[PDB]
């Protein structure tokens, strides 16, 4: 019944500009936006980047792991 996040995970080979341009890409985020969630990412190691159904987090796990990703989902609390 809860709503779920997706979360991205800092690694340490993607390039800063090819996590910017990934979240553009798969879920149309404004460069701002994208910009604003890679550096999260950057510096507290990790982001939430999209919430909603189990079901449809299950989706953005999956097209952020064929770009290349670390991403993993979990309930949101
Ligand atoms: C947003 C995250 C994945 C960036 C990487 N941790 C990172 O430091 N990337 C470097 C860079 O963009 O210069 C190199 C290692 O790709
Ligand atoms: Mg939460
Ligand atoms: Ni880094």
């Amino acid at each position: 019944e809860a709503p779920w996040v997706t979360i991205v995970w800092d690694d340490p080979v993607n390039l800063m500009s090819y996590v910017t341009y990934v979240f553009q890409k798969l879920f149309g985020y404004s460069e701002p936006h994208a910009t604003k969630l890679m550096l999260q990412v950057h510096n507290e190691g990790k982001a939430v980047v999209s919430a909603g159904s189990r079901e449809s987090m299950e989706v953005d796990v999956s097209k952020l792991h064929a770009a290349g990703l670390w991403a993993t989902m979990q309930q949101d609390r």
